[PDB]
């Protein structure tokens, strides 16, 4: 709660958690969750609490329609996500603190955060992604959702969410644009050091997708964490957040 | 008749004008302006009186930051508008009073209208083009945009305006989106019959890009006007208008 901050972007409020290390200048990332998740998930925790024992602040925040932030779920979209996160990058980048600014995201995070970091290459000095979700582009183009299904030439105004997401609808424009959205080549611009991680058992997103994103960038990491599943559970989180203060250490 | 409307995108207002002719029920145009411009420019009106004369009706309004719509201007990009227009089409579809709908875009509109019957290709039936202005991502790509120049990969916060836009200052989020913009490959989606105006003496657009939006498009007509410049001005005001409404005219 002193944590809490707020930004706005087009008239909606974005809530989200800072943290920082004592001193007057520190490097900060910007921590950035997935798809029907919110900016509290362990992971995100403990990423931001290992880069706060390295002398590395950082915010996360809810993109618009999750958590606290304003707007409803169905009118989100990737886009809109990425205006989000170009919204917390000026507030990221205007504050006097600061020196070098890091993008660390999870799952549909990783996307936004990739595609960040591709509009924004010379600002950006490093990114972490974390079993980025590329496949969302050729799950829409398939008509399959998170197990929801639909016709993917006659999307409707709305999809209903199964399973553990039943209330919660997504919107026909997350679908049409999630089709057509060039998450490789606007991330490519890219071409300072990226670290990519994800896990073996990785049973929602085929790690084929994170290889592919270690071809096309000039300065890439991979890191296939053995048996871990999308979720970085259990253990697997200790290992995750590791890896990524590792990469984000500031030889200062 | 004529009315001034407003829907909400994402916490901002939109402020429009509706006219519609004789009768209930309608086919509705969407038409959208240009960069810097805003809903009343004389061909948009020349454009929305003609539709009514052909029992067409129309809504065209102030994209964020433009006009009387909220937002700042140096905010604005491409995408938000993009998705201002998906916030209009949902007003126009779920109208009780519509029956086919139809976009109408001019200059940078044109490239919003193109991008949006490509993410909505099964829903809008016709799209009029007036000298659609694709070549802002080769600008951008260029560093020169409509006389302001500046460093295309060391993009300033802000880029302030030159000659009649001596006040306002375009964002550097809109210039670095502008750079990625997949704009031939989204509005190719669209097979529906669209109809390209250029005039021969544009100065702004190269014509080449109507000329490619016309060979992309499967099903199209290409109208060059002579000697017609950007703003279709003085005479040519009237034909730019007179051919969007034979275009869209109901057949009776």
């Amino acid at each position: 709660s002193m944590s809490r901050i707020t930004i706005e972007r087009d008239g909606l409020t974005l809530v989200g958690d800072r943290e920082e290390p004592f001193g007057e200048i520190y490097d900060m990332a910007i921590i950035m969750h997935g798809f029907t998740a919110n900016r509290n998930t362990d992971l995100l925790r403990q990423i931001a609490d290992d880069l706060r024992d390295e002398n590395v602040a950082s915010v996360r925040f809810d993109f618009n329609g999750h958590g606290e932030s304003d707007g409803k779920f169905e009118d989100m979209t990737v886009c809109n996500e990425i205006a989000d996160g170009k919204a917390i990058l000026d507030y990221v980048h205007t504050d006097p603190h600061v020196r070098d600014i890091f993008l660390v995201g999870h799952s549909q995070g990783g996307v936004v955060a990739s595609m960040l970091a591709g509009l924004y290459p010379d600002v950006v000095k490093k990114v972490v992604l974390l079993a980025p979700a590329a496949q969302l582009k050729d799950d829409a183009l398939r008509g399959n959702t998170q197990g929801a299904t639909y016709d993917p030439n006659h999307i409707p105004d709305v999809v209903p969410l199964v399973g553990n997401k039943l209330g919660m609808k997504v919107g026909g424009f997350y679908l049409r644009t999630a089709q057509v959205l060039p998450i490789y080549e606007v991330s490519q611009r890219f071409t300072r050091p990226v670290s990519v991680i994800a896990g073996t058992n990785d049973q929602v997103v085929d790690p084929k997708y994170a290889k592919k994103y270690d071809e096309v960038y000039e300065n890439s990491e991979l890191h296939m964490i053995p048996n871990a599943d999308h979720r970085f559970s259990g253990g697997y989180k200790d290992m995750a957040a590791d890896l990524t203060a590792q990469f984000l250490k500031p030889a200062f």
